[PDB]
């Protein structure tokens, strides 16, 4: 099972919320997807209240560490959930992480006693970096937040896997269920997404087709797979 | 649902028992992948039999049309179907099929009766000549067989399902379950595999894996993916 900080979930899919167009398609979407956790920037509570889903209170579009860190503080006054996605950005155009800004909100809120899941890029130096400061899992970006392009590098997702001791969660840049599926493929341990299903034409398919997705994902890795080969 | 020739098929995904390794896994696998509808080169078909799983007859390992009729024509006899994988393979290091042979055996199982599910090759004017001929559904290699490849032209996949009137098969040289959920994202209606199963390290687990892939990129496929965008 996947196992972040105290909790072990049975689905290897974390949605997101952001761009969800109105609440009962997201209510739809969300049981189709399977999840037990959604994040939820900083009606809504009280949907994932009504479904039994864990909230996952997010720092979208700080701009610093400090912003980051209030935010978070006043969330788990108001929530009382001591867990937190930690997003710092630095560009509007990009919606790039600001790595140093990150990793100084990070230690800030370890230190204060939050299990810290960060919205990072695919440096493995940075992902060890998150680990090592206290992050209960690194997300390492698969292509920038709502562009749909998929795993752009998978080689750097390889080389955060073979270097990590927290579970992996490819976080952003899904566009279909082949992308999810390729994820689970290269060993992360979950995948979290919001864009692909939440503006799709169909909500609540194309929720269903990304909880098929990392399922058969998630299989394959551990099925041991067939080398490749030249000749037939 | 999936509709070829006369039958209606709750699962996309198409079995091949070639690589099997033993009766008792390759049961293990068959139950796991949800299939209805098997090949079986011309035990096994006791196994088929009691699972309640469509046999289809195949024509491996012949080389011309003439040995692609017979051996079809013994199994329709012996067997009491007139459904048949039609392959005609050239060469065996690649066994890449023979097309000009594998349409003179097409032309002939059509006016015999048969329903004919031929191993073609990428090439769209080939692919319309064989509905043309009258093929039940038309399968596209994605690589070549055992190979683990994927799909190595997913644009010539495309055009073929453009131009196509008869169900689409993506048929050999799937390696993983990303492969099989590209091949529905494509708009291929199913998915033939043996294999990514039967060579896995665990058969049962893939063959899982292979069922949510397919039922992942065909959910995907309709339910209107998000167009893809350079900034975020
Ligand atoms: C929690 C985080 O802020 C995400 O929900 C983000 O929206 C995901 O990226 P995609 O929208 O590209 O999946
Ligand atoms: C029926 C046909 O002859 C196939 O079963 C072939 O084995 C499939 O190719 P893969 O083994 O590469 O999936």
């Amino acid at each position: 099972k996947l196992v972040i900080g105290d909790r072990s979930f049975a689905s290897r899919l974390i949605m997101g919320t952001g761009g969800a167009t109105n609440l009962a398609v997201l209510e739809q979407a969300l049981i189709a997807s399977g999840t037990e956790l959604t994040t939820v920037a900083i009606g809504l509570l009280d949907l994932l209240n009504r479904l039994g889903i864990t909230p996952l209170p997010n720092t979208a579009g700080s701009r610093s560490a400090a912003e980051a860190v209030l935010t978070a503080q006043l969330a788990r006054e108001a929530l009382n959930t001591n867990w937190v996605k930690l997003e710092v950005i630095a560009d509007e155009r990009t919606l790039w992480p600001d790595a140093v800004e990150l990793v100084r909100a990070a230690e800030q809120l370890v230190d204060d006693g939050f299990v810290v899941l960060p919205y990072t890029t695919d440096d493995p130096v940075l992902a060890r970096r998150l680990e090592d400061t206290g992050c209960a899992a690194v997300m390492p970006l698969g292509s920038p937040i709502g562009t749909g392009l998929g795993i752009a590098n998978p080689h750097n997702i390889e080389m955060i896997v073979a270097g990590a001791r927290v579970p992996v969660v490819l976080d952003a840049g899904i566009g279909t269920a082949s992308d999810a599926a390729l994820a689970m493929e290269l060993g992360c341990d979950a995948v979290l997404l919001a864009s692909a299903v939440t503006r799709a034409a169909d909500p609540p398919a194309m929720a269903a087709a990304m909880a098929a997705a990392v399922t058969a994902g998630y299989l394959a890795r551990c099925a041991g797979r067939i080398p490749k080969r030249f000749w037939a």
